[PDB]
């Protein structure tokens, strides 16, 4: 399982994606 890169500011990848 891997993570996504969130839109949001920090952009920062996260498994819960936002």
């Amino acid at each position: 399982i891997q993570c996504c890169r969130c839109q949001s500011w920090p952009y920062m990848c996260s498994v819960f994606c936002c």
